[PDB]
């Protein structure tokens, strides 16, 4: 779990998107990593390590892997799976896409979230800005456990701060909409405060142009007023794979 | 005047700052070194953003990191700011070497900036060494005021908090009462950061234990590099009662006096 920073080589400052930057390195001369800093005094060294251990046991191909941590200097740093094509949101906006590729992106994320659901691990901030794309165009979920969102939040979260797997389900629906809208911001004609109000009164996202009726049904199933009547990530993955068979 | 065309940006580079930090550098109109920072998307209206950017651009002082402009015509919004070669003050304190006269000079720089902000009734709200930058001449300037809604690549527990408890006075922790006097408190802690050469305040306390400690009347210890007079100044910032804390004008007077007494 602990990392010696002398096992890091080929340290670089890379560009991502137009103005973004990433600290790149090689870990043990095999793994491409991004190096991220932990905010000082934001948690105990105890709390940090236990959370890092939970996160490192979360192993799935469509989760951005945490390879380890370094706590022997200030600030603490983490090293994560390097993702060449960067943020999914930026990726949606730049490029090109066939509708099959969009549904593939939804499947990738749904697999990741199915896994997290199976581990009873809540993401709490699922969104396109929190997904990354590798060189092969595979989408992976990131910014879980350690993180840096009204428009991604269900009523029960906005009103009562009730987080559950079903609040992640809701966010996933909004992420599907982000993907199929090619990276539009949800509820873009509303402010954060207006969004919270209107959502409580039953506002929902429109069907994106590129989404079929079946695709819309799936993302819309995520936005049921009652949390318990929203599907699971397993069900969603089934629904997505069925639509792939048909489309 | 406030709006920027990104085609006026040249010599775009990705620079290192500290061990693992990164900065997006550019030239604006071939006569300004700038850092390019992105704004967190949908954190405010385009109305709210622009009015705040205008307030910030009218804040002109040599020891404030200048905001040169904004670009709102693409997603995300970005801002361009005065480039500061020697980077974050906290990292700067930890690397280097320092004479005690240089440490007090750093405090003066910041106090000048804060005196100016106080004169404009503009609250910083998050004054700390991590929010000060150092230029090529070794001059310290205050940054991350107004727009702190900048995209940050620093991580925390999604259960934990990112609120700066260790820089906050009782009335902020208890009642969220921000004033110039809560900035005064933070300035005291920044002085301690400077004179401790970049230690974290209350290192062996949690945020909750820190709040308890202050409530008992206890304060950050005198760093060995601080004189009695220097400690008196930073300590004056931590009065339990906000109204009995000094102003930035008073602090600047106190600092300049101590400089005279070489
Ligand atoms: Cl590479
Ligand atoms: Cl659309």
């Amino acid at each position: 779990w602990e990392i010696d920073p002398k096992d890091l080589t080929f340290l670089k400052e890379l560009g991502t998107g137009q103005f973004g930057v990433v600290k790149y390195g090689k870990w043990r001369g095999q793994y491409d990593v991004a190096i991220k800093m932990i905010k000082e005094g934001s948690m105990s060294e105890d709390e940090f390590i236990e959370e890092a251990k939970v996160m490192m046991n979360l192993s799935h191909e469509k989760l951005v892997q945490l390879y380890g941590v370094c706590t022997k200097q200030r600030p603490i740093f983490i090293i994560t799976e390097y993702m060449a094509n960067g943020c999914l949101l930026n990726y949606l906006r730049e490029m090109r896409f066939q509708t099959q590729q969009l549904l593939e992106m939804c499947k990738d994320v749904c697999e990741a979230m199915e896994y997290l659901e199976s581990k009873q691990f809540l993401h709490r901030d699922l969104a396109a800005r929190n997904c990354l794309v590798n060189d092969q165009g595979v989408v992976k979920v990131s910014d879980f456990g350690l993180s840096r969102p009204v428009r991604w939040s269900p009523p029960e979260v906005l009103m009562y701060s009730k987080f559950s797997s079903k609040s992640d389900i809701w966010a996933f629906g909004v992420l599907m909409w982000e993907i199929y809208s090619l990276g539009k911001m949800p509820y873009e004609r509303f402010t954060n405060s207006e969004t919270a109000e209107h959502i409580a009164q039953g506002l929902r996202l429109y069907r994106p142009h590129l989404a079929s009726e079946k695709v819309y049904t799936i993302m819309y199933s995520c936005w049921h007023e009652k949390a318990d009547e929203r599907p699971t990530f397993k069900i969603l993955l089934s629904n997505i794979l069925d639509v792939m068979d048909e489309e």
